Formats: structure tokens, C-alpha cells, sequence
């Protein structure tokens, strides 16, 4: 690091003095100006990487790197997170993860160090480890980020509560706690009930649902159960396609109940269903109503005496549809063990030779993630099939239920025949639904929160804020609250102590650790809190926005606390003996 330096960094978890906002803060210098000189190279070689950039001005090298760090930032993912603030050459760039930030401005450091000396930088690797890491932040996996990004958009406020691991959206008594899909309104009981396949389909069947109906230690229990009453599916009881044959006479089933025996002999407990063919399709509800249907088709070639499947498949992945970033709508077909099991059993290789217009499935079942497509299919949806997900959904306390059914044609009531429930997803994933690599997107996020929220005008309790607040002014406060709303929960936290309606508790060694008790708290109808200067450029604002601020002779920097003063808020200012009302607006 000879030609620019990056230094005295500091990272807020929320709203600062830099940007409104949780991030990643840093000073930025020149070391060597006589090797830096040009402004332009570097905004050339950035913005042809970037062209989005063509059309913001030449300023400073300061606010060109801020930039390329909000740019990057967004990995490839577009992540909510083009933001920067930058005053007298401090940067800040708004940040999810401490980690992944810090790795994002090294990423961007080096990239210039390398623009200055030698070029050749290996942005796609620096990247990708980025990527690697942003994925094990607790909002790594895309289906916890939708959430976020349409909290984001819908103000409802999300912090992360690091004992329990869950995000908390709302504040106080108007929470709503979560992992991903699964949510903390959701029955215990009703969801290990969806992990029992036998009880659940037996449960079903007995409501009159369309399950599949099946029958194994033995290959002589194997024949019982296509004998008795058929084509057959075979699978061991332990999965995700491996040992599994399907569409099987007895020699057939014979062979098939060696496949998943051999694949799994500690398993040798084996399932014989009876067979369905058609589609594998994801039906999603949300507080119990349809929302979405989707097919997952595997991926495919087609011969043409030419060409082998290995040139097919190359030649698929040429396409521009088949991205890497690991929120793209569809992947590269990529080659696997699944894959490679699947041609065998079809007497098919890599290097083998497909006739004109003969269609080739790669795998049984379909992985998005490694070239299977995605199709929103929900336009032509049944609506017995809806009712179905819908009546199916109704028997369980969960916010987020995926039904899994095979179909030939989806736009067909089930009660035709060519149709099954096969697996009950008690906490889907949503983001296929969100990003299909076929047809409309459905807001799944946004519908989410609509109905976490259906109930409420709001998602938070009032907050008020001050820059300085002593136990007595504190303790007068609750009083008055009280002597109107005496039921009231009021949670009352600065320098002094913190209490709830007049009860002392102990302060936590960490100021915001108080703060999100009380956020945490599921009563809360009121929170009081100071942010002196000591903790707001030390530990930050834990919460987005106050309700009404007081600034009883602020400092500069506590005079900051009036930015994030939410919409018809009030803005108290106290010098001498004078004090100002200020409705925001």
C-alpha cells in the first residue's frame, strides 16, 4: 500500500454522525501524489467497469473511491447498499456486515493500488471471496435479505438480536421476530408435525387430499406394492434423487430396488410409491392464501447427430440467461455426481451423441442453482389447485407453507387425476419466487410483511430522544406518561440507569445493549432514550429515527441527532432560556 493509505476505521451497527444508516466508516489519504497524479485514469478504468458512473462529475479522489466502494458493495447481488456519505475525506459506506465491508474497501484499496502500478487485477476473485463472505452473514442467504430489502422499502425497522439469532422487525410491542421463512407466530407442534412425511401424508390422505398412495425392507416387498393394485417409484427412506428410479414390471422393480439399496445400504427401508408423472411444481402460501406457483424443470439438451452432450451443455451455458452470481435467475448448468448418475442411467455419457430434435433431461430433479429453470406458472393456475394449497394450508399455524405436488398440467383441477402432493416445506424458500428465471416475479417479501403487518397502521412504538437527559428530568417524564397511559409499558434508558415505568435496572456495559432490551421488549408502548455525544460517535444510534428529539445545549455533533427525525416529528432545541418547537413537517 505505497500509492494511497485507508485508516482509522470505525464501524456503526445503525444511524451515526456519517450516514443515517448502519456503516462501515474510514479515513482516506494519499501517500505517494507525484504516482497518483492522473483523477481521470482511474475514473476511466472504474467507470468502464461501472459505466453507470459516466454520468456523475469529476470531484475529488476522496468521493471517486466512496463511489467504487457503494458500487462494489452491491456485490452482484444488488444489494440495497449504494450509499456513501463523505465530509473533509472521512467515508462512509453503508454496511450489512462488518466483515464483508472491510473486505469490500481492501477489494477496492488494491484494485487502485494495482490501477496506479501493474493493472492485472483479479477483481472476479477478490469478488467472489467477498461474496463467499457476505453469505455467511446472518443476511447471507437471499431469502433473509428479500425480507430486509422490503422492510427497507416498506420503513419497517430491522435490527438483529445475536442471542437468539433472529432479525426483529417492529419495534416494542409490535414485533415480529424471524429466521427466513419461518416466523415466531409459527406452531411449534404444527411444524414438527411437516417433518414426519408418513403422519403428514397419512393426515392429508384422510382429509381427502391427493396423495400418493404406496408400500419396504425387501425386493419380494418391493413387487408387493406394485403387484397389489402399476408403474412404480422407488427411493430409499434416506434421498434428494439419489437411488431413486421411477416409472417401473417385476424385473424392473428387481433392478430398482437394487439402485436404492446400493445407494444407500445402511438404508437398504425403502419406499415403493405408486407413479405420477408430470412437473414438479411449488405451490406458496402466506397466512394461509395462495401466492405463488412455480415449475422447476430440469435442465435439458437437445441432440442434433452433431454434437455430444458435453458440447450441448457448453454451448447452453453460452447463453447470456447463465449468470454465476449467486442471485442470478438461472445457473450455468453446471457438471455434478447428480448429474453425471443421471445420464448413466438414461445409457447416456458426456461424450455421447444426441439425435436431431431428441430432448435429454440432465438431472431428475431440477437444481436451480446449477442450471434447473425456474418458471412462474402461476397465471394459469387452477383454481382448484389453489383452493387445494389453500385448504391444505388452513391445518397449519405457519406464516410461510410450500406444498410440493407433481402435475402434467397445472392449469388442470387435481381432481382430473395426473396430480399429487409429495412433501410439505414448512419454511420455503422464497427467493426462486421473487427472481424466476421464466415469467413475472411475485413480491413473496413484501407479501410477507403485509400480512405480518395486516393488523397495524404501524410497525413501531414512539420514540423520543434526547442529547442529554438526567434521572430527574427521566423519572418526571414517566410520571406524566403514566398519570395519562398508567397501563403503559415505558422504557427509559440513558447515562444515569435505565427503568422500566419507574423500576431501576441494571445498565448493560454495552449503552446499545440496554437499548435493544428495550427495543426487544414486547410490551413496550413508549421509549425514552439519550444519545449523548459519548455514544453516538462510540457505539451509534441502534434505532432508525425519533419520534421527537430534545437538544438541551447540543454540540455539534449532537445537533446531528435532528437528521433522522421521522416525518410530523418535533424538533425541541434548547440555548440559554430559550427553546424552539419545530414540527419537522
Amino acid at each position: 500500500y505505497d500509492s494511497f493509505y485507508l485508516s482509522h476505521f470505525k464501524y456503526f451497527l445503525g444511524p451515526n454522525p456519517y450516514l443515517n444508516t448502519g456503516a462501515l466508516v474510514f479515513d482516506f489519504s494519499i501517500s505517494a501524489p507525484s504516482k497518483v497524479l492522473p483523477l481521470e485514469d482511474y475514473h476511466q478504468e472504474i467507470s468502464q467497469r461501472f459505466p453507470q458512473l459516466e454520468s456523475y462529475p469529476l470531484t475529488s479522489y476522496g468521493e471517486l473511491f466512496a463511489q467504487t466502494v457503494a458500487e462494489v458493495n452491491q456485490l452482484e447481488m444488488d444489494l440495497h447498499l449504494n450509499l456513501y456519505s463523505i465530509k473533509d475525506e472521512r467515508i462512509a459506506v453503508q454496511s450489512l456486515d462488518y466483515q464483508t465491508s472491510i473486505e469490500v474497501v481492501d477489494l477496492v484499496w488494491d484494485w487502485w493500488e494495482a490501477i496506479t502500478k501493474d493493472q492485472r487485477f483479479n477483481y472476479q476473485f477478490r469478488l467472489k471471496k467477498a461474496q463467499e463472505t457476505f453469505r455467511f452473514s446472518p443476511y447471507g442467504g437471499p431469502s433473509s435479505y428479500a425480507l430486509i430489502e422490503s422492510a427497507y422499502k416498506r420503513k419497517i425497522p430491522t435490527f438483529y438480536l445475536p442471542e437468539e439469532r433472529l432479525t426483529q422487525y417492529g419495534y416494542g410491542k409490535y414485533q415480529i421476530r424471524g429466521v427466513s421463512t419461518t416466523f415466531n407466530s409459527d406452531s411449534h407442534v404444527d411444524l414438527d408435525f411437516t417433518t414426519v412425511k408418513d403422519d403428514c401424508k397419512g393426515f392429508l390422505a384422510n382429509c381427502g387430499f391427493p396423495v400418493p398412495q404406496g408400500y419396504v425392507y425387501s425386493l419380494r416387498e418391493a413387487l408387493n406394492s406394485a403387484e397389489d393394485l402399476y408403474p412404480v417409484v422407488v427411493k430409499p427412506v434416506i434421498h434428494k434423487g439419489i437411488g431413486v428410479t421411477a416409472n417401473i414390471n417385476d424385473k424392473e422393480l428387481e433392478f430398482a430396488y437394487d439402485r436404492a439399496v446400493d445407494a444407500s445400504p445402511n438404508q437398504r427401508q425403502i419406499i415403493v410409491e405408486k407413479y405420477i408423472p408430470g412437473a414438479d411444481f411449488r405451490l406458496l402460501c402466506v397466512g394461509g392464501k395462495f401466492v405463488a406457483a412455480l415449475e422447476r424443470r430440469p435442465s435439458y439438451v437437445i441432440g442434433d447427430g452433431r454434437s455430444t452432450i458435453y458440447d450441448l451443455i457448453e454451448d447452453e451455458n453460452e447463453s447470456p440467461a447463465r449468470q454465476d452470481t449467486p442471485t442470478s435467475a438461472l445457473s450455468p448448468i453446471l457438471i455434478d455426481k447428480s448429474l453425471e448418475n443421471y445420464l448413466e442411467q438414461q445409457g447416456l455419457s458426456l461424450d455421447s451423441i444426441l439425435e436431431r430434435d431428441r430432448l435429454v433431461y440432465l438431472r431428475k430433479v431440477a437444481n436451480i442453482s446449477a442450471g434447473g429453470v425456474s418458471i412462474n406458472v402461476t397465471p394459469t393456475i387452477h383454481p382448484d389447485n389453489i383452493i387445494l394449497a389453500e385448504e391444505i394450508a388452513q391445518y397449519f399455524h405457519i406464516v410461510c407453507f410450500g406444498i410440493d405436488v407433481i402435475s402434467t398440467d397445472l392449469s388442470r383441477s387435481w381432481k382430473e387425476g395426473d396430480f399429487g402432493i409429495i412433501e410439505i416445506n414448512a419454511a420455503p424458500g422464497i427467493f426462486m419466487h421473487l427472481k424466476p428465471a421464466i415469467g413475472d416475479s411475485i413480491d413473496v417479501p413484501g407479501k410477507i410483511l403485509d400480512y405480518l403487518f395486516v393488523s397495524e397502521s404501524t410497525s413501531r412504538m414512539p420514540i423520543i430522544t434526547f442529547n442529554y437527559l438526567p434521572k430527574q428530568t427521566l423519572l418526571e417524564i414517566v410520571n406524566l406518561v403514566l398519570q395519562s397511559h398508567p397501563h403503559w409499558t415505558v422504557g427509559s434508558i440513558c447515562q444515569d440507569g435505565m427503568w422500566i415505568n419507574k423500576s431501576p435496572k441494571p445498565l448493560p456495559k454495552d449503552y446499545n445493549t440496554g437499548v435493544l432490551t428495550l427495543l426487544r421488549h414486547p410490551k413496550l408502548d413508549l421509549l425514552i432514550a439519550e444519545y449523548s455525544q459519548d455514544i453516538f460517535e462510540t457505539e451509534g444510534m441502534l434505532y432508525e429515527g425519533s419520534d421527537l428529539i430534545i437538544l438541551d445545549e447540543p454540540t455539534e455533533t449532537e445537533k446531528i441527532l435532528a437528521r433522522d427525525l421521522r416525518k410530523e416529528g418535533i424538533l425541541i432545541t434548547k440555548q440559554e432560556n430559550q427553546v424552539l418547537i419545530q414540527r419537522a413537517e
